[PDB]
């Protein structure tokens, strides 16, 4: 349901039962270079305060730039992973919804870089994440 | 309730509702210098490779260290909200419990920082978090 | 001087004594939202190893955030002093030049971001630094 | 002049004439799991408002952490360089000196991970920095 890239036949856990399937973690476009992806905020995004949760963007920014890697990575035989994201928060989320969009400016051959910027249904910047993910040989 | 500090009356959205209730987030102890918290390993804190979500660490530190700058900020008409998370992976975790302990090293008046590792059942350090919290005056 | 934003009659320190003349930095551009700076790479800018010290690019975007910071809040009656600076290294300099573009992501009311990237002389993206500036009321 | 490892027989860059070497860094203590330094604030440390300038705990706290790595990975053949450095600033330091600790966290076998501590003369906490080092088979 998540639009995440096919690469494999089958998967470890199915997407209504990750985490992001949880929350609602939706891909829209993905190349090389960039991948945007979007969540509709609901309780199961906020936190007790009525924010959408810090962890919320960490996680949404995770997914994107480590399957945006994915995308590229898997079919030549690595894996991608998060190795670290630093989100730093600019302005509250209440509702609405939470739009992603990660921009690849590094391809190492063990490491990627993306900037995410993760933006309220005005267009206003709430959050940006820097994704560091390392690529490294699928080990089977 | 995941025993987060009962500093109000009413809070705009009940725990089990939250991202925190929702994968099921434990505060187990908190002091104004250090908090500790923990989750159980289930689908939903995973991705769908199988392993515990990068934002599920970023969210566990992102809580904790929020929650236990409130438990001291919060009856001095202060609100604090994450405004970094810097979330460095690394081992995975795919099953059994990721367990948080957020030592805090600086409280300004502005700003508050935890140093917050994630360990497995093992007792690995699989994950840390640098959280910075914002502290600002509540607005009306 | 290094060509810094002339904001005062007297600074504490001359700029061909601070860290900042003593490396040779020097600004082009700057803007409210956008400042370029740049350094020739000579042996003072290294590590024993050789290549441009990590802590180089980072002491670049740390001056090139700040004074772009300071350019706008200073006759507001405003400091402004880093207080994160994020830097990833993608690709080693060993000699020519060091550009750095900043470019401001938010300005709050109390935090400034700025996202900063060094080139070296064939415009590869070598590093970049998250500079997260706060702004305070400047003290008596 | 600086004690750093003695790893090599000849190296690139003479430390007097390094970066290192121009601020005054001093290694004290070095193992595989902890290493210090220091290093006496002069203005060639600060930035024109006269406090230590941010890249200069940046620097202090990369050349630490980097070379405590080479210290253990040269003789192994390999190479050790930053790959990432996050570092915050909780109090200005004027003069005196900075005093550097880093401790190791993580020491895989791609990226070993250095939590530095620099404090002041006080023994205040002034500012942190978390370093990830990237451990790489030397090309020659
Ligand atoms: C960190 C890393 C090795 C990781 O690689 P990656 O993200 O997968 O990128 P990749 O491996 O594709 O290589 C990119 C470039 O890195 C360099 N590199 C990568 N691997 C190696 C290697 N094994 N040996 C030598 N150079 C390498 C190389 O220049 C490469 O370009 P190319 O020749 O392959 O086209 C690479 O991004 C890099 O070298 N970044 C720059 C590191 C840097 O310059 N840090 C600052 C200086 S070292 C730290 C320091 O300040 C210090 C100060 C004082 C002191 O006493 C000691 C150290
Ligand atoms: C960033 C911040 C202002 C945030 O405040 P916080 O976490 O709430 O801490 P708090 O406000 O409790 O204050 C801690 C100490 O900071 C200083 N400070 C805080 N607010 C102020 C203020 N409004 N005015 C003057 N000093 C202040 C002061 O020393 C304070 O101690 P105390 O005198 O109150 O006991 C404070 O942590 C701080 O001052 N940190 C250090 C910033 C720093 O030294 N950065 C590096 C140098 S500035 C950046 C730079 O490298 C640069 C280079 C070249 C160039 O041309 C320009 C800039
Ligand atoms: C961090 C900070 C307060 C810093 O302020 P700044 O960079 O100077 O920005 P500025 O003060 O100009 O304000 C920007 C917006 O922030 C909000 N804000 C700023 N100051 C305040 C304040 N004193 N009171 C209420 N809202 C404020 C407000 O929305 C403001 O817009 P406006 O209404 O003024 O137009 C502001 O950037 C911000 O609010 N960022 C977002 C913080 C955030 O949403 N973090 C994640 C959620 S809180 C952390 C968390 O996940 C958590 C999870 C579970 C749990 O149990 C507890 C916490
Ligand atoms: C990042 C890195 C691979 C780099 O390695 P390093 O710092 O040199 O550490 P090292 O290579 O020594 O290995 C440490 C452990 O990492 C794992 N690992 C390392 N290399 C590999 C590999 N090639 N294949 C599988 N596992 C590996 C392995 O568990 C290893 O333990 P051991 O079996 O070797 O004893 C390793 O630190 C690591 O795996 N960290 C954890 C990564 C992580 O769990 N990130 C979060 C999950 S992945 C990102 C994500 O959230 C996501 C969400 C949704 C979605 O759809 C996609 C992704």
């Amino acid at each position: 349901g998540g639009n995440l890239p096919d690469v494999a036949s089958h998967y470890p856990v199915a997407y209504e039962q990750t985490l992001d399937g949880t929350v609602g973690f939706v891909i829209d476009e993905m190349t090389p270079e960039r991948a945007t992806a979007s969540v509709e905020v609901t309780d199961t995004l906020r936190q007790r305060w009525g924010l959408v949760h810090g962890g919320a963007y960490c996680a949404l920014a995770e997914m994107l730039a480590s399957e945006a890697t994915v995308a590229v990575v898997h079919e030549k035989g690595m894996m991608a992973v998060g190795q670290s994201n630093h989100t730093s928060f600019f302005r509250p989320v209440k509702e609405g919804h939470v739009r992603a969009e990660a921009v690849r400016i590094h391809a190492g051959s063990t490491t990627w870089f993306w900037d995410v910027s993760l933006r309220d249904d005005a267009g206003r910047l709430c959050a940006v994440s820097s994704m560091s993910i390392a690529v490294r040989p699928r080990r089977d």
